[PDB]
C-alpha cells in the first residue's frame, strides 16, 4: 500500500509514534518518505547481503528474519515479510525498539541526512489529527 501522508501520519499516531522517546510525529513522516516514498512494500539490498524493508525499511542485519543474512539477528522477532504489510503495525513496534536502542532516529540514515534538523512539522500541516 502506499500511504497518502496525513493517512500514515493518523495511522501512526494511533499506533503511539508521536512523540515516542520524543521525536514528533513529523519526523516518523518524514523518515517515511524518505526511506520508502510512504510505500509498504519497499525493499531494498544493501552492500552487506542484508536487506531493508517496508515503510521505514528495517535492516535483515539486525532487526528481522529474512532466511538469506548470514550472521544475522532478530530483534524484533519477526519475518521481514511481515514489515511489507498494508497493516504497519509490526514495522511500528519494530521501529519503537530500534529508536530505543542508543541512538535515537539516527539509526535511520535519511532521517538524519534529509529530516534532522529541518521543519519537520511541515510532513502533518493540514492534517486531520
Ligand atoms: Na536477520
Amino acid at each position: 500500500k502506499v500511504f497518502g501522508r496525513c493517512e500514515l501520519a493518523a495511522a501512526m499516531k494511533r499506533h503511539g509514534l508521536d512523540n515516542y522517546r520524543g521525536y514528533s510525529l513529523g519526523n516518523w513522516v518524514c523518515a517515511a518518505k524518505f526511506e520508502s516514498n510512504f510505500n509498504t512494500q519497499a525493499t531494498n539490498r544493501n552492500t552487506d547481503g542484508s536487506t531493508d524493508y517496508g515503510i521505514l525499511q528495517i535492516n535483515s542485519r539486525w532487526w528481522c528474519n529474512d532466511g538469506r543474512t548470514p550472521g544475522s539477528r532478530n530483534l524484533c522477532n519477526i519475518p521481514c515479510s511481515a514489515l511489507l504489510s498494508s497493516d504497519i503495525t509490526a514495522s511500528v513496534n519494530c521501529a519503537k525498539k530500534i529508536v530505543s536502542d542508543g541512538n535515537g532516529m539516527n539509526a535511520w540514515v535519511a532521517w538524519r541526512n534529509r529530516c534532522k534538523g529541518t521543519d519537520v512539522q511541515a510532513w502533518i500541516r493540514g492534517c486531520r489529527l
